[PDB]
């Protein structure tokens, strides 16, 4: 109800839908609530959302519907997004960008272990609790790639052009695991760097030739150190099947590296 409820501030807006900072008319309670004007769609995010139980995963409390607008309730991340955390052109404290990393890393192990991709990993959908602690947020395009131990292949074009792996622009059909590690090198890349290193991974973009052709004397690479930027080398690799994996991303150098808060 417009009674239990007070819409304080927009909070942002997810791939389908907006997000309002909702004050509790009674407790005062602060969360965030999706607010969706119209439905398949949201029938299948709210089942993904209640499948969800990790640390690194955002809190789901429940939905209303009233008329052509469906509420979703989910715990407000006080710490705010990880893409208010990277300073423009520089990025943040590599020790704070690998904690995040690994906190990433848990999170999509752990979709991808109950057949679950996201499908639109960046800065924005990354929140932080009160402890910045990383949530993986905004379910809103996510679906299921593993049932019944069987694999599915993904067909369709979704995500955000700077994010997405270049297989996503050139086949059919492709597989769901490698398409989320790319990102997850794209949000690496960019809380070192603090600036994405191009507009889409396609060959008629220059930024994306000269990293196949291995210019790490140009933005953003020169800004990254070897030891991740070696990490780096593995994850944004064009051909998925030749891609590195998360077991081997846990295997990494820089990622097994001790860093000095
Ligand atoms: C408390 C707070 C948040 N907290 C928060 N908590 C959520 N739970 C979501 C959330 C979801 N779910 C979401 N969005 C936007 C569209 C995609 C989705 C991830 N956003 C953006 C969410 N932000 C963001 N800033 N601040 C502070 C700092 C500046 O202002 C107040
Ligand atoms: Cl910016
Ligand atoms: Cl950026």
């Amino acid at each position: 109800f417009v009674e239990d409820w007070d819409l304080v501030q927009t909070l942002g807006e997810g791939a389908y839908g907006e997000v309002q900072l909702a004050v509790n008319r009674v407790t005062e309670e602060a969360v965030a609530v999706k607010i969706v004007d119209m439905p398949e769609n949201i029938k299948k995010e709210i089942c993904i959302l209640k499948m969800l139980n990790h640390e690194n995963v955002i809190k789901f409390y429940g939905h209303r519907r009233e008329g052509n607008i469906q509420y979703l309730f989910m715990e407000l991340a006080s710490g705010g997004s990880l893409f208010d955390r990277i300073e423009p052109d520089i990025g943040m404290p590599e020790p704070d960008a690998q904690r995040f990393f690994h906190q990433l890393m848990a999170g999509v192990v752990y979709l991808h272990g109950i057949g679950i991709t996201h499908r639109d990993i960046k800065p924005h959908n990354l929140l932080l609790d009160e402890r910045d602690n990383l949530k993986i947020a905004d379910y809103s395009l996510a679906t299921v790639f593993r049932y019944n131990n069987r694999e599915r292949l993904l067909n369709k074009m979704c995500g955000t052009l700077p994010y997405v792996a270049p297989e996503l622009l050139k086949r059919r059909e492709f597989h769901a695991e490698p398409v989320d590690v790319w990102s997850c090198g794209i949000v690496l890349t960019a809380m070192l760097a603090g600036e994405l290193p191009w507009d889409q991974p396609s060959d008629s973009c220059q930024e994306y030739s000269d990293w196949k052709e291995k210019k790490t004397y140009l933005n953003p690479w020169k800004k990254i150190d070897s030891a991740p930027l070696a990490l780096l080398h593995k994850i944004l690799v064009e051909n998925p099947s030749a891609r590195i994996t998360i077991p081997d991303i846990k295997k990494d150098r820089w990622y097994n590296k001790p860093l000095k808060k």
